[PDB]
Parts: structure tokens; sequence; C-alpha cells
């Protein structure tokens, strides 16, 4: 006429911690109770009783208290497996306890930072400030505590960038230069459980463009400081003397070149703003010389300008 006592006497619950994602079949506890009497009286069956979440536990078998896994176990999803164990006696009118177990499951580190976007981009100016953050990347992580803390970082910012490795912002770490590169295609890193080692640290990456946009920073130039040329005597208006050629490194309409002439000799001589052409505008005397200075101004705001000198001579037939 005893009835069931579970082991230690005394003992109020159960607890035992439990990994997220054990394998079907692991045993999670093992619990036992003691009944003195003889035989059926003294015979125990095990039983498990409100299964809270259900699915993930089960008794090996009735005869013992060994407790196993079912269905595996997700920290994301749960984080406490209790129940009740039921020890009965297998007497005439059937004695028995009961008692609950609280199986504590810990998370491991088993998601990995996941960007926000599947690629990031944006658009600066050539000019714009070092210091100025750009856009800021962002990643999640599922997991808890240290396991979803995320370290950023580049793989290369090219000396030109830099990320700030708790926020994600990006920023301009020295100045841009549209003709040097116009733009960077940069891989942006999150990772997972700072200071552990490199095995139990998750990772992903992302491609972050930013496009260098043109500010009108470049003066037209030519070649030289000084060309020279010669003209026949006598020759009709219209006659040509020299093709005028400026470069701008500049994009678009920044680097669009219209020329003009300017000082002493421009009455005597025209060029197509367009095509860089100098011809005449009269028949020239042998007598004259003229040193004229040709402009190339580009089509900013406000324009840039570059000048060369150009001496015409005029010689005898
Ligand atoms: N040093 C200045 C000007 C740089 C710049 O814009 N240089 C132009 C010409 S005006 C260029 O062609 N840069 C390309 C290079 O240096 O390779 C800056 O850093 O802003
Ligand atoms: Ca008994
Ligand atoms: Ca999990
Ligand atoms: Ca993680
Ligand atoms: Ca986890
Ligand atoms: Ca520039
Ligand atoms: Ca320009
Ligand atoms: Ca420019
Ligand atoms: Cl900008
Ligand atoms: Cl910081
Ligand atoms: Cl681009």
């Amino acid at each position: 006429d005893n009835t069931p006592q579970f082991k230690p006497f005394g003992i109020t619950y159960y607890t035992e911690r439990v990994l997220e994602g054990a394998t079907p079949g692991t045993t999670l506890i093992a619990v036992a109770a003691v009944d003195p009497d003889k035989g059926l009286n003294g015979l125990i069956t095990y039983t498990l009783l409100d299964l809270t979440p259900p699915g993930y536990v089960q008794l090996e078998d009735s005869s013992a208290g060994k407790v196993i896994a079912n269905r595996t176990v997700d920290y994301e999803e749960v984080h406490w497996l209790n129940f009740t164990v039921r020890a009965s006696d297998n007497g005439s009118p059937p004695r028995a306890a009961e008692i609950p177990v609280y199986l504590e499951i810990v998370d491991i580190n088993d998601n990995n930072p996941i960007f926000d976007q599947p690629s990031y981009q944006e658009a600066v100016f050539e000019d714009i400030a070092v210091g100025t953050v750009i856009l800021r990347v962002t990643a999640t992580d599922a997991d808890s505590g240290n396991f979803a803390l995320i370290e950023y970082s580049l793989v290369d910012g090219e000396g030109k960038f830099a990320i700030n490795p708790n926020t994600g912002d990006i920023s301009v770490l020295s100045s841009l230069d549209r003709e040097k590169k116009d733009h960077y295609i940069l891989t942006a890193l999150a990772k997972d459980n700072p200071g552990d080692v490199a095995s139990n640290r998750r990772e992903n990456s992302v491609q972050v463009v930013i496009r260098v946009l043109d500010v009108n920073d470049c003066r037209p130039q030519f070649s030289k400081p000084q060309f020279s040329t010669s003209v026949y005597e006598n020759e009709p208006a219209g006659t040509s003397v020299i093709t005028m050629l400026a470069t701008d490194q500049d994009e678009g309409s920044n680097s669009q070149l219209t020329y003009s002439l300017e000082g002493p000799g421009m009455e005597a001589f025209s060029v197509d703003m367009d095509s860089g052409l100098v011809t005449t505008q009269r028949p020239l005397q042998s007598y004259e010389r003229f040193n004229l200075t040709v402009v190339a101004t580009d089509g900013g705001e406000p324009p840039l300008w570059g000048t060369t000198m150009l001496l015409v001579e005029v010689i005898d037939v």
C-alpha cells in the first residue's frame, strides 16, 4: 500500500537543458520513481501527460522514465518543453504520483544574418564631403544573445569608403573623383557571434553600388600653349587655316566645347564654334602677322574655359 515516489526523495520538479535541434531518439532527461511493494503492487508504469507544447517528447518505453526527442525542437519557436510524468503502480486500485518536468531549450547559432535588401545602391556627387554617410545597410539575425549580434564590414573599401561595424552606415573615407573612377561595387559583410572562433560565426554578404555623379571640375585644355601656321597671301575669305582641338575630362554638357577667338586678330579670322576650324575672313597681305587667342569653353554652369595662342604668318606665293 505504498504510492510510488520520485527520486531523489522529495524532488519538487525535474529540469534539464536541451540543445535545440537534438535529433529524434536523443535522450532528453531520465527520471525514476520507486515503490517498495511486491509484484504488481510495486511494478511501476510511466506515462507522460499535458505536453506543453505537444509533439517533442516521448518515453522510450513505459517500463522506465527515459524521455527522448520526438520532433526536433527549434529555439526560435519554443523556449520550454513542459510536461508531467505519471508513475503508477499496477495494484488493484492503482496508486500513482505525478510530477512536472521543465526542459529548458538552449539556443544554438543556426541562423545567419540576412540582409534586408538583395542589393543597395546610391548616387553621390563627386564633390561629396569626406565623412558623409551615403547609405545604411541592415541585416537581421533570428537567434538570441551573442548569436544574433551583428558586426558589419566591407571586404575592400578601396580607401574611399568605410562602414560602421555597429550601424552599417557606409561613409566617404576620402575624396571622390568621377574622372578617376565613376562608380564602385562594394561587398558588405554581416557576421554574427562576435568574439567567438571563426567556425561558430555565420555570415552573409551583399553588393553595394555607389555611382559617382559629375561636377564640372575640369577646364578645357589644349595640348600646348603655342601653335603656329602659315597662310598664303591673297587667298579668298573662307580659306582654311588650322583646326583647333581642346579636351575636357568631364561628362556630357560639362565637356561639350565651343570655340571662339579673342584679341587683336579676331576680326581677320573666324572659328567654327563646334568644329574648331579656323578660316580667314579676308585676303591677307604678306606683311601681316597675328597672334590670336583661341578659347575653348565647356557647357558647365558657370562654364570653364581654356586657351592657347595661334601664330599666323602670311607667306609669299
Ligand atoms: N585633385 C582634384 C581634381 C581631380 C580631378 O578632377 N582631376 C581630373 C581633371 S580636372 C581628372 O582627369 N582626374 C582623373 C585622374 O586624376 O586620374 C580633386 O581631387 O578633386
Ligand atoms: Ca505500491
Ligand atoms: Ca533554430
Ligand atoms: Ca546567428
Ligand atoms: Ca537558434
Ligand atoms: Ca573630378
Ligand atoms: Ca569641364
Ligand atoms: Ca567632373
Ligand atoms: Cl552628394
Ligand atoms: Cl561606433
Ligand atoms: Cl556609373
